[PDB]
């Protein structure tokens, strides 16, 4: 059918010319800054040397600079020709043509790329290019030219490619075939006069339901990944330069940036001439900042304060010369989404959101891609969702009509959605031939509006103007309550808990000193008292490791050591330095000060004797048998049984072997008890397994009301040895029947069933959590507190916490070494149903005691008339510039009770203020809605 | 490709002979019993007259008898020929060849059918056949014959039909084509010698992974449907006779019967010779009784007592000569299934269940058709599920390989499942050519076991022996918690509430006198005291209208009048007669007796002033604005707003018009108040709509602690007029956020979300309920009590009760006429969370007061030491034969608390006994499991 005759023939087979200049070429390498090397160039004879040939290398962390001094050949003849220099793209680097140094040019784009030499100025210039190693040898040759001949070659390549994508039943496929025919006729027998003429004839063969197809070129950059931050800091400057050279070459282009800190990275590295580059670039057009967010992160693990700073400290750039923005919120690589996001968005002045994964196309009780998200708070979020092709559809895309068809099926709207650029790497490239892409697509389809029109230059702001018109304001709409569920690729989330232990301890610790440091305002006045400039710098370093890829611990071994480096550590070390600092001139009013933040036995007979409860491990079995309440009457049989099953997948996802029996840790145990006291009781029982390894958990608790508490504390200490690729968990089967699982999400409590959605794919079902998870019919249940482990699962009502994971990924630090784990099991009652939530989250508190000399009185309870047990205040902090402070509260128990808010203060005034710390004229609500975040601001 | 050459040719086109006997033929009709007409035949000249021709008719409820006296033609020649008489099947009737009357023969089979004349006895006999009218004229002609020639014609017809079903890619399709070729060769030119010879040649062309394909011929009969009970009582005797004549013709055949009462219907109508027919039939083989159930019904609407009697009173036949049974439970036409069924099955000694609808094939978190059902009680149920082809796959099936392929995909097992016979009609037919069906399918596939073997004679009992072997005992298995959800065809469930009002009032009323009538045992001894024989006859009539098709009210107009007839009415009338009877010699110990069963204002300012709560309707709007708790703090905005939307579908399913605006009942209302008192407060507000109709609801409640109660009572009285095809509902939006909806199912409380499963198809989502439905985060919520309406819906947390429905089905009584409706709205609190459930269900109680002369003392509280608020005792009754009584309890609140059971009695003993009232040796449990039915028995 002549299918392989037209397609594979001409696609393979003045005009393009290749000249070679061997001399004047220099090479440089550092085996030990662009401004530092410019002074080391002209002076004497340094490591800069003549290359003139291909330079091989070997694996190193070193970077290799390269210098090419080119003299323009002849005068007029080769000037009209297009000047070009081809380079082989290495792992990283930069390219410059500095005098002395004005420019910064793009590198990080794909292995194929073009560098244009200015035809405006006739003379000799210089070139500075470095190549990051990880080895990749560069192929460098000068390439002259024509533009019209190469255009036809590209247009034909995108022609026949579009012929294959078009339906064979349509006449267009037979048309495009005949179009690929006539072109091949004059193209074959090597004729320049025919090629240029045939290009004109092809255009004549080209030009002879309201819908729209658009796209926005973007670069998604991970600040920490298998390449480090310092190296990727050089990678982000390559993303800006590719646009700058594209602007003069092509107009109407659109770029978006998920990092507000990206601006600062460029302003710190290139403060001089590139601060004045951004202003005409951003203000006029062609640039948009999405979300104005300081960090792109997973929202499940951290608190709302992490989401509070990124909005506020990312809005700080708006105070500088900046501020052309968009209403879209972009978290493409983020796994999972919080249920408080619809509430956080509207308050942050951002009305749109984008989600890559976590969706399906079918009747789900859900129509399509485009979606209006209604959280459990009751608020609504209009969000724009890309199809199942994700962001890799338009990434490095020359295929034209290929994914255009697959985009139309999931989406209805009046139009589709395309995201240009790659989100996997040091940063995404932006192709320079996109100008022809938009043009050649306007060659196939006619102009005027009848058939869908092709415009790549439209902005999402105008796109959101279209959705406000076509579709109704709505009452009954696409509706999904809570979060979304698809293949999560949880992976490292529960793996390498040691980086969580450091972070989660640093999380609370940095969240510790915040508010109380504003309570010393009255004591010693200067600015009064608050580490405004001091704590601002603190949040700068912490948010850097909190990114979506970095925080769970999925990365190479090099940057993983930078996670356990002072980056995480010194934060705790500086905060523990400040907490011992501010105390000196403060606590001096305290003789003996207990510092805590709030606002108002037997062996053979196997018993630990007390009133509250009883939990018993059988003899020689090693497994807890009876957990039973006398007053309640609930008896348990199948507790705390540790289970170890291997893992055969990589760091990304988790895939267990087919029907693999999980090895129990039960063995010929021995019995022991740590101490002897009414205050302290710890009974020790040893567990062992094949390839002997010591797995230790501890038992701690306070009796009743001599010790006082309602909850046990069980901490696990395990030093891993030998066998890798294993996944360890501890089971807490409730032996109870409930279709609902109580779990506390970020700023609230979400309601999720015991069984996953019927559309679920992956066998293994695990859920990420903050602190505790419960099962409650409201008259009773079982509550499980935990530390350093964010994961858990619903087994058919068997509570299983994930202690450790060891992926087969190329990381050797995820396998062996000691670990300190902690968790708990708590008895549940209807009266204690609101108590278990209160005794869970903030239990991470660490007791600390210190005393100065005595002059004063140390008892002051300064909080004013609120007293709501159903509400919990997560964050209260100051401002930037005044020093007005903000107060943010959220209701713990919601969905049933309507919390009356009497919260107020004295000696000053108060007004309700959103999460962006921006002034809002409703006033303080006397009653809080269920599952509502209440944030306020305080002024003198 | 010669596809239509072989298939449509020979399929259309001594041997078959047609003779006509005009004389000796008689006809009979009753325009005004088989035993009554036999005495009216030979005597004188009655309405029995000579027919000899085709007799036309007209629509009537009459039945037309027919008599054919046939003399055997010649002697030997036409004796060897197969004697047959063809009849045109009418709506109903019976066929007999009585001397004087021995036989009863089958009729109700399809319009085509065969009646064989005995070749054993040479002589003259008689024929008695009646035809039910609803007119259908009968075509009657005597047909002689051969058996070998007709066999080839059938075998060839099932051959070419199997050729089309077989894949064209396989050689079998090309083979069967060539098989259809050679046969057509000798068949075409009218040769008897060739046909008989070619039949032998075809058999030679026939005969030349472990799996099994089986089936069981069955007849599903609805006792009340578009044809009445008295008429279908004649229809059930036609189902038995078709088997009896089939037994001698073909062996190994299997029949099953979902009705245990079906035996009694035959024993009452034919007590003499047909009581001795069943014993060799059932005992040896070929017959199985499924479930031993008295009735086949919807389990959602009635109580457990209805499910208790059907097992017990259906097990009464086992006491007679009976009792070859099966472990399968069959409810094919039943819409929806209870969650207590896994618990009820194991106790009833029945380990298997069958479900037609309510399933899907995909990964649902569910593998396949075959399923092990785990209820919310924790118990497991192994159930056998037919594919998506339901029971109509093998119904009237000559198509052979057709549905054989579609059966294999949903099911894995080692084998598939097929159900022969039709479940829609007066009763299902069983074809007589099934003998050849099993044989011809053994002609295509070889014998011995390699390929799947075809046996239609295997019993499900042996089938359950295979499932115990191949598959594992299991831990992780197919798992679905609670009920199942697919297209329900709710329909008449909420339509025609008047038949529910009569039944639901009769439900409780018949459930009333049961236990307390055993409490008078000591008073006047004879047998002591209990209506053992009296209340047994009561349950006989009531269960008759409780069937799955009859109870919801989906039926013709004729039997619908039989629903409102004394059948439902006299039950209440006889029970209200007995309650005024037994009182006379009982209550005489009571001077003044209050009889109840248990065991221990303003207008312009628009307010009804009291302490407990406040509910306000705005002026002129007609809609309730603020329902607010002061102590709790929950304020409501959007209550009790009646909504009317039309309906464009039939009685079966419910389909609303595409985006049709539901008309509000708001209008220029006027304000009024019924009475004036602290005891009685009713404020009246009128509603009206287009084509004016008076829609009235009432307001009743008791204040606090002069009136005392925690709950309002709102009863609706509406007389329908004019416009039909409408669906009326009243909305109670909570204005709250909950992912869970609290609802009390039969014997317990099931947990269902606010959103339907993602695999749901139909837009409109409505749920059937018993009494109340709630939404609880356990600290608060909203409780809705209702009467006579079993339906409700979850709108995104808007409570909507269905008042009335008017389908477009051919029933004129579902449209107009008055209706009395009642419901309620209740305030919810954590402490009252167990109270709302207690104040909901049994509120249907009706106050009654009567007094006799005074001698005695009327206060005795006889219950002994239980006192569990979380448990509720639904039923306690006596036995059959002694007169030992049984006690059945079930826990209301479960899934959280483990209820300690101290329940016991005095002066006698007690033992745990299952739902079948059969003696069980665990003893009385001291603690009850969550969601567990506890049934016991009491002996002297």
């Amino acid at each position: 059918x002549x299918x392989x005759x037209x397609x594979x023939x001409x696609x393979x087979x003045k005009r393009i010319s290749l000249d070679h200049d061997h001399v004047k070429v220099w090479w440089y390498q550092v085996s030990f800054s662009w401004k530092s090397i410019i002074e080391r160039d002209k002076k004497g004879e340094l490591e800069f040397r003549e290359a003139n040939i291909n330079q091989p290398f070997g694996p190193s962390w070193s970077t290799t600079w390269f210098k090419v001094k080119i003299s323009l050949p002849e005068d007029w003849v080769k000037s009209n020709e297009q000047l070009l220099f081809q380079w082989d793209c290495s792992n990283e680097g930069i390219v410059i043509d500095p005098k002395t140094l004005i420019p910064v040019t793009a590198f990080s784009g794909g292995e194929r790329t073009e560098y244009v030499l200015p035809k405006t100025s006739d003379g000799k210039h210089f070139f500075y290019i470095e190549a990051g190693n990880n080895d990749d040898n560069r192929f460098f040759h000068l390439r002259k030219a024509d533009l019209d001949a190469r255009a036809l070659y590209i247009d034909f390549w995108m022609l026949g490619d579009a012929a294959r994508e078009l339906p064979g039943d349509s006449w267009q496929k037979h048309q495009a075939r005949q179009l690929g025919n006539a072109v091949m006729n004059l193209f074959d027998p090597n004729d320049r006069s025919s090629v240029r003429k045939c290009r004109e004839l092809l255009q004549r063969e080209y030009f002879d339901v309201l819908t729209n197809v658009y796209g926005i070129g973007n670069c998604h950059i991970d600040t920490a990944w298998l390449w480090p931050f310092a190296e990727t800091r050089r990678k982000i400057v390559r993303s800006w330069s590719s646009q700058c050279t594209l602007m003069d070459r092509f107009p109407e282009y659109k770029f978006v940036a998920s990092q507000a800190q990206q601006f600062k990275w460029l302003l710190e590295d290139h403060p001089e001439f590139f601060n004045k580059v951004l202003i005409p670039k951003i203000q006029q057009s062609q640039f948009f900042a999405v979300g104005g967010t300081w960090v792109e992160n997973d929202t499940n693990i951290p608190s709302g304060e992490s989401l509070a700073r990124q909005f506020f400290f990312g809005q700080r750039f708006f105070l500088k010369h900046f501020g052309l923005k968009s209403k879209i919120f972009w978290l493409p690589d983020t796994f999972g989404y919080s249920s408080q996001m619809p509430q956080l968005c509207r308050l942050s002045g951002i009305d749109k959101f984008l989600t890559q994964k976590l969706s399906w196309n079918n009747i789900n009780s859900f129509p399509h891609s485009t979606f209006n998200w209604a959280g459990i708070d009751g608020s609504q979020l209009l969000t724009h969702m890309p199809p199942g092709n994700t962001y890799t559809a338009d990434s490095h895309f020359g295929d034209v009509l290929r994914t255009a068809k697959q985009n139309k099926t999931p989406e209805y709207y009046g139009s589709g959605l395309m995201l240009y650029g790659k989100g996997d790497g040091g940063g995404g490239p932006t192709e320079e031939m996109l100008q022809k892409m938009r043009r050649i697509r306007s060659m196939n389809n006619r102009n005027g509006n009848v058939i869908p029109k092709l415009q790549v230059g439209i902005t999402v702001d105008e796109f959101y103007d279209d959705i406000l018109k076509r579709t109704n304001q709505g009452h009954d709409l696409p509706t999904w309550s809570g979060e979304l569920y698809f293949e999560f690729h949880r992976g490292t989330y529960t793996s390498q808990a040691q980086t969580k232990k450091l972070m989660r301890l640093s999380e609370i610790k940095l969240h510790d000193l915040e508010w109380i440091a504003a309570k010393t305002s009255v004591l010693y006045p200067d600015s009064y008292k608050y580490p405004s400039k001091q704590i601002n710098e603190l949040w700068e370093n912490v948010l850097l490791c909190q990114f979506h890829d970095v925080l769970p611990g999925s990365c190479i071994e090099m940057v993983y050591k930078y996670e356990a480096v002072p980056m995480l550590h010194n934060v705790v070390k500086e905060c523990t330095s400040l907490i011992d600092k501010t105390v000196q001139f403060l606590q001096s009013q305290s003789k003996a000060d207990l510092v805590e933040m709030r606002t108002l036995g037997y062996d053979d007979y196997i018993v630990l004797a007390n009133g509250k409860l009883k939990v018993i491990i059988c003899k020689k079995t090693g497994v807890i048998t009876s957990i039973t309440d006398e007053t309640l009457g609930v008896e348990y049989l199948d507790f705390v049984i540790y289970d170890d099953k291997p893992l055969g997948w990589q760091a990304w996802d988790t895939e267990l072997y087919s029907v693999n029996q999980y090895k129990y840790v039960t063995k010929p145990k021995k019995v022991q008890v740590s101490c002897n006291t009414k205050e302290k009781c710890a009974v020790e029982v040893i567990f062992q397994i094949s390839e002997k390894c010591k797995i230790k958990s501890v038992i701690s608790l306070n009796a009743t009301a001599d010790a006082k508490l309602s909850k046990v504390d069980i901490s696990t200490t395990v030093e891993n040895w030998d066998a890798r690729n294993k996944f360890l968990k501890v089971e807490f089967p409730v032996n109870i029947r409930n279709d609902f699982a109580s779990y506390e999400t970020q700023f609230g409590i979400t309601k999720r069933p015991t069984h996953y959605n019927t559309s679920w794919d992956v066998a293994k079902f695990e859920v990420c959590h903050h602190k505790f998870a419960d099962y409650s019919e409201y008259s009773k249940g079982v509550s499980i507190l935990n530390d350093c482990k964010y994961g858990f699962s619903t087994h058919g009502n068997l509570m299983r916490l994930s202690l450790l994971r060891s992926p087969k990924a190329p990381d050797a630090h995820a396998d062996m070494g000691t670990h300190e784990i902690k968790y708990a099991i708590y008895p549940h009652r209807g009266a204690l149903s609101s108590d278990t939530v209160k005794l869970a989250h903030e239990f991470n508190y660490c007791f600390k005691y210190k005393l100065p000399k005595d002059i004063g009185m140390n008892f002051d309870d300064i909080i004013s008339i609120s007293g709501d047990e159903n509400v919990i205040l997560s964050n209260i902090k100051r401002g930037e510039d005044e020093q007005s402070i903000v107060v943010r509260v959220y209701e713990s128990l919601g969905g049933e009770s309507f919390a009356s808010l009497n919260t107020t203060l004295n000696l000053k005034r108060i007004e309700k203020v959103d999460n962006l710390e921006m002034k809002v004229y409703n006033r303080i609500p006397i009653k809080l809605r269920p599952f509502e975040i209440a944030s306020f601001r305080l002024y003198f």
